[PDB]
């Protein structure tokens, strides 16, 4: 597994629905 928060791509996340990256912050 992975820990957190950490800072990745997504496909709908942080406002950013076509794909950006972000961090679970």
């Amino acid at each position: 597994d992975t820990h957190f928060p950490i800072c990745i791509f997504c496909c709908g996340c942080c406002h950013r629905s076509k794909c950006g990256m972000c961090c679970k912050t």
